[PDB]
């Protein structure tokens, strides 16, 4: 209960919520794209790696999106995935689509 209801609040309380783990390539990626769109005022990370309950964390992410990996990314509650999701979003205009929908970019 309590894990859920903290992974809840970070995704519900950020527009954009990333789910991370320490020293990650992909994670590093998907949050330089992101901060490319200058998100970072609507964005919050969490090394999940850093915290004793990292295996409760991944799987409810997992119930969540299917995947238990890190990087995971929400943006307005809604699931985007890893960073290979958010590259093809990014890509072939999905992404720019999600944050116009928000006011996030013009
Ligand atoms: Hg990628």
């Amino acid at each position: 209960e309590a894990v859920k209801k903290w992974v809840n609040k970070i995704i519900e309380e950020n527009i954009i919520a990333v789910f991370a783990k320490t020293e990650c390539p992909y994670c590093i990626k998907a949050i330089s794209i992101l901060k490319g769109y200058n998100l970072n005022s609507h964005m919050h990370v969490e090394n999940i790696e850093k915290n004793p309950d990292m295996a409760n964390i991944q799987a409810y992410l997992k119930e969540l999106t299917g995947k238990s990996s890190v990087p995971r990314i929400f943006i307005n509650k809604d699931v985007v995935g890893g960073c290979d999701d958010l590259v093809k979003e990014n890509d072939e205009g999905k992404l720019k689509e999600r944050l116009q929908k928000l006011g996030l970019v013009n």
